[PDB]
């Protein structure tokens, strides 16, 4: 009750409905924010990125445990609000889209990620130099980045996760957690950079599993022949490919790395 009084308080003092867009929702509960950063041990020398701090629940949280944060966000009347509602010291607010504006540098990330975005946030953050990210996503999605390579659910994001990340579930949240109620449940995830990264080309990964239900000979003559090359000077090459018995859907990074290690001797993708 008093964190959404507050919220609907907020929302008609500024006159402002609680979504512009329909994969967005706001965490109303002090527990759950509470937890998101005691899983990540925000200390007073962590330099943390949130991301769409809404009305600044979180972020306020942040910004009293942490050196310095940096949040940002696409809603120009959202950050005007967190102007005139907050006097943070130590919080500075980026406009943007945060999907395509360069990311600050941070050791840690405390983030409700927006749904919309879930999927391209995970694979910007994989790409980056963070010590620990605790994020909010919906539960599908979380089981997703979890899977193991084989299971149905197994995907690009799966393999990216398991090949950059250590990446744990901690609990799930409840759709009662956020005003207005989702329609499902969302999780806690806990991100580490994993210690032994394997490092594998993204056109191979996005060619392998724009159909991840195929065979990898033929994963890899489509989308090699769709870039505009011969199929002739390509048949013989693919044929020798290793792990060629797994479907896409099967493959560790490892066995990914190796048709890297292949493709990239054979010249094909250099
Ligand atoms: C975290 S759920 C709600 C918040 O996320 C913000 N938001 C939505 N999409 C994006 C985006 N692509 N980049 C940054 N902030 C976003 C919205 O403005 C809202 O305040
Ligand atoms: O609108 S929420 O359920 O993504
Ligand atoms: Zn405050
Ligand atoms: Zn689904
Ligand atoms: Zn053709
Ligand atoms: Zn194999």
């Amino acid at each position: 009750s008093k964190m959404r009084d507050r919220l609907f308080f907020l929302l008609s003092k500024y006159g402002i409905r609680p979504r512009d867009s329909i994969g967005q929702h706001f965490l109303i509960i002090e527990d759950v924010i509470e937890k998101a950063i005691e899983t990540a041990n925000v200390n007073e020398n962590d330099v943390i990125l949130e991301v769409g701090p809404g009305l600044g629940f979180l972020t306020d949280e942040l910004a009293k445990r942490a050196k310095k944060v940096y949040t940002i966000e696409i809603d120009q009347k959202i950050i005007e609000i967190l102007k005139k509602e907050y006097s943070w010291n130590n919080v500075k607010i980026i406009q943007g889209d945060a999907v395509r504006v360069e990311w600050p540098k941070f050791n840690k990330v405390v983030s409700n990620i927006p749904y919309k975005i879930s999927s391209p946030f995970t694979f910007k953050l994989l790409k980056t130099d963070f010590e620990r990210a605790v994020v909010m996503y919906q539960l599908e999605f979380a089981l997703r980045m979890v899977a193991k390579p084989g299971s149905r659910n197994y995907s690009r994001l799966s393999l990216m996760a398991q090949a950059l990340g250590n990446v744990e579930i901690v609990m799930k949240i409840g759709k009662g957690a956020f005003y207005p109620r989702p329609k499902v449940d969302s999780a806690l995830v806990l991100i580490e950079p994993r210690k032994d990264k394997i490092v594998l080309n993204e056109n191979l990964v996005k060619a392998l599993f724009q159909h991840r239900r195929k065979t990898v000979p033929r994963a890899l003559k489509d989308s090699i022949h769709m870039l505009g090359v011969s199929k002739d000077e390509i048949r013989g090459i693919i044929n020798n490919v290793p792990h060629s018995n797994k479907r896409v859907f099967q493959l560790y990074p490892e066995e990914v790395k190796d048709i890297e290690e292949y493709l990239k001797k054979h010249g094909i993708i250099s």
